DNA sequence: GGCGGCCGCTCTAGAACAGGATGTATATATCTGACACGTGCCTGGAGACTAGGGAGTAATCCCCTTGGCGGTTAAAACGCGGGGGACAG
């Protein structure tokens, strides 16, 4: 059982690292997800005034 | 001495309780009539073979629905007045 479960712990580890090196900068950043809404519902004329 | 208040007597009666009534649920006796087992086939699918063609998969592409916003006038919702109708009788 640990045999098979080491394989398939490893069989995983690359598949797994390769979502984390992507997710994890996306759930680093928190506003700059919502900025691509944000840079334009602040950034206005009747908010500027 | 007369009259209002209080309590006992008596008529009325609401509704639970017991007995009669009639159509079914059961307790055998026996018929009975299809039910399933056995037999004899015999007719339809399975092993095996020939050939092929429409989808799984891969690729493209372009398309089209979702997210995501201001805007503004149409309207949902809250509330006041009230009005005619569902239901109790």
């Amino acid at each position: 059982k640990d045999e098979e479960w080491r394989r398939a712990q490893r069989e995983w580890n690359k598949v797994w690292r390769e979502l984390e090196q992507k997710v994890f900068f996306k759930s680093l950043d928190h506003l700059g997800l919502t900025f691509k809404q944000a840079d334009k519902k602040l950034l206005t004329t009747k908010q500027l005034i």
